């Protein structure tokens, strides 16, 4: 019955910002590893960012470090991705993921749960 629901996607101009949301049901964000992945091409779903159960340890894909910020509101049971300095190559469906281990696994399908995704499209 676990649901992860992405929102906040959209069409944005290069250099713009978006904040994605992942509202979790049937699990607590403070007991799971929570993360973001993106399907950047047909054969590739890449890691974007993670935050571990304790809410202190974060990891970023090298290509988004310094542009994207992962956050979480435990009371609202919501995961966020602040996306700054957006560029065309960020265009993808973004997916949130959760793992009972307390830390996100490198590959979506090694995580317990993933959502249906939200489209982020970055134009010129």
């Amino acid at each position: 019955q676990v649901q992860l629901q992405e929102s906040g996607g959209g069409l944005v101009q290069a250099g713009g910002s978006l904040k994605l949301s992942c509202t979790a049901s049937g699990l607590r964000v403070d007991t799971h590893g929570m993360g973001w992945f993106r399907q950047i091409a047909r054969k590739k779903r890449e890691f974007v960012a993670s935050i571990d159960w304790e809410g202190e340890s974060t990891n970023y894909l090298d290509s988004v470090k310094g542009r994207f910020i992962i956050s979480r509101d435990d009371a609202k049971n919501t995961l966020y991705l602040q996306m700054n300095s957006l560029k065309p190559e960020d265009t993808a469906v973004y997916y949130c993921a959760a793992d009972r281990s307390g830390r996100i696994r490198s590959v979506v399908s090694n995580n317990d749960y993933w959502g249906q995704g939200t489209q982020v499209t970055v134009s010129s």
